[PDB]
This record gives C-alpha cells, structure tokens and sequence, in this order.
C-alpha cells in the first residue's frame, strides 16, 4: 500500500547504450523491459521463476560496484527474504537468489541500493525489517554478500517502509539515507568512509509527511555541494529539503502549492540529460497527471506542470527516471497505467516533453 518504487531503470551495466526497466508482475515474477539507443522497446520479459514475489512489490537496481559489466536487481520475495538478480554484458539473467534469511521483510518491501562512496568497489542494499530498523546489506567486488545488519534502533520506521539513498554531494565519503518515521518526520541516516553508521535523526518536524511516504533523492544540479530530498506531505505539497556541505539541513519546503498530490505520492529525481545544472522532479496527481517540477542552479523551482493527461496513471504512481542510455541529451520516466502497462514520457535536452506512450 505504501507508493514504493514498483519500476526502477537501470543501464545494464557493459552495454553503455542498453537501458533497462525492472517491475514485478501480477504472477509475482520479476520482469525487465529494454531498449538500445533510439531503438524499439523490448520486453517485458520474465527474470526467474513465476510467483516469488507479492504482485506489484517494490525492486530496486545497481551496478555491482568493482564489476563494471555487471547489474543488479533486488526485490524481497514472498517469504520476507531479500533477493538479487543479476546479469553480466548480455548474458543470461541470474537468480533471484536470497540475500538474507526469510521472514526479516515485509514481503515486496521497498529497497533502495548504492555506491558506499569512499569504497569504490562497494554496493550497499537498505530495507526496513519487519522490526522497523533500517538494515543494509552489502558487497565488496565479487566476493559473497554480508549482512543484513540493523543500522538503526528497531521501531523506528515503518516496516517496509520506501526510502532514499545518496551520496552527501560536497562529501566524497559520505552516503545518505532517507526515510520517513513513524512520527512522520523526516530523517537521514549516514556513514563516512568505511566507519560506523550515524543517525537517524530527524531533519523535518514530525506529523508533516505520512508514515510511509515516498522520498527520492538527488544532487541539485550545478551546485556540486548540495543534495535534495523530495517528499510529499500531508496537505498533498511536494517539499524539498537540502544539505549543503557538511553544514545543518535546510527545509523542508514545499515547492508546489497544497492538494495538488496524495500525502506520500511516489517521486523520482533526475537531471534532465543535456542541461548540466537542471534537476527535475517527477510525482503523479491526484488527476492522475503525470507532473515535473525543475530547478536551475541555484535558481527558483519551476512548475509543477502537467506532462500527461489526466487520469493516465493512478494518483500518486510510482515514477522512475533515466538516462536513454546512447542518446545523451535524453531523460525517460517511466510509470504504469491501471493494467501494469509501463508508459514513457522524454525529452531532448531543453526541448518539449513527448508522450506518454505506451511501451513494452
């Protein structure tokens, strides 16, 4: 029920004009849809056996950091066990195979996978336990998977709770995650270097955004120091919080006015390809208009504006945003309609939105 990431787009790492879309189906397999350059979209095709996770479970993907021709998928099957895919070039996909014991998630628990920057050749997994601790599980090149460890006291989050993860742009070492409590405030947990584990703290008052909200996260383009967090609140505002530095948090703020999305509406953050400083925000409205909100810089936030027509996909959808790897000057995002049919919309550099259509 949470609006957890259900897509998530991924270059399939060793094919640098491949980009790839990981969902889950109503038989509860993983599937991917792909395409090349400017080519036809493929897919979506099976990744595993039928009926390992709850329909519409939450994925995430990576590179495995230190193997640069390798992608991985993550998704907590049925059981509450973490699981990873994984495919090398243009081989054959792997797995999923399990990751952690069963019963530790809630099944198709929302996942968020990075770099731990610092570490180039480390790939951290973060879920909320059934517990309600945030865990991290994680690999060092190719060698076998470790954890996953709590990071967190237990009860502190919902469990399965979506959540964010970043580096502290401006802090080579650091990576961030974000999550909303239980309380409903917002809060960030972090690590420097191969050190231990600060936080969570809150960085936003509590009972503004619902328990479970989505957040994404991203740099601000052109402000190398700076990292957004995007969350919709309980009045239906999307908010911006941001990090400068190693210095204090700052908001969050809305940057659109009330009503306009459900409280905790999924959202993706990207930059729009071609335009080195703009950052774009991507949510659904309670129309079931697909929207972006954008910055310059330092600049004020632009929009939200409309992108789709209404009642396109379901309010506050789940949205991914990529790269069309081989076309450089174009973002993808990607949501899907009522029936799980992934849709795209793009643009070229500072060009005009096109689509929605419908894709395979």
């Amino acid at each position: 029920y949470f609006q957890s990431a259900k897509l998530a787009a991924s270059n399939q790492f060793g094919i640098p004009n491949q980009t790839d879309v990981f969902a889950v189906d109503g038989n509860g397999s993983l599937r991917v849809s792909w395409v090349v350059s400017a080519g036809a979209w493929n897919g979506p095709a099976q990744i595993g056996p039928a009926g390992l996770f709850p329909s519409r479970a939450a994925v995430a993907s990576s590179n495995q950091f230190g193997i640069p021709n390798q992608t991985d998928v993550f998704a907590v099957g049925r059981d509450g066990a973490l699981n990873v895919a994984w495919v090398v070039s243009a081989d054959r996909w792997n797995g999923p195979t399990p990751i952690s014991a069963a019963g530790l998630f809630p099944a198709g628990a929302a996942i968020a996978a990075s770099n731990q920057f610092g570490i180039p050749n480390q790939t951290d997994v973060f879920a909320v336990s059934d517990s309600g601790a945030l865990n991290v599980a994680w690999v060092v090149s190719a060698e076998r998977w470790n954890g996953p460890i709590p990071i967190s006291a237990a009860g502190h989050f919902p469990a399965g709770a979506p959540l964010a993860t970043s580096n502290q742009f401006g802090i080579p070492n650091q990576t961030d995650v974000f999550v909303v409590d239980n309380k409903g405030a917002l809060n960030v947990a972090w690590v420097v270097g191969a050190g231990s584990w600060n936080g969570p703290i809150p960085i936003s008052p509590p009972g503004l955004f619902p328990p479970g909200a989505a957040v994404a996260a991203s740099n601000q383009f052109g402000i190398p120091n700076q990292t957004d967090v995007f969350v919709v609140d309980n009045q239906g505002a999307l908010n911006v919080a941001w990090v400068v530095g190693a210095d204090r948090w700052n908001g969050p703020v809305p940057i659109s006015p009330a009503g306009l999305f459900p409280p905790g509406a999924a959202v993706a953050a990207s930059n729009q390809f071609g335009i080195p400083n703009q950052t774009d925000v991507f949510a659904v409205g309670r129309d079931g208009a697909l929207r972006v909100a954008w910055v310059v810089s330092a600049g004020n936030w632009n929009g939200p504006v409309s992108i789709s027509p209404t009642n396109l996909f379901p309010s506050g959808a789940a949205v991914a945003a990529s790269n069309q790897f081989g076309i450089p000057n174009q973002t993808d995002v990607f949501a899907a309609d009522s029936d799980g049919v992934l849709h795209v919309a793009w643009v070229v550099s500072a060009g005009n939105w096109n689509g929605p259509i419908s894709i395979a």
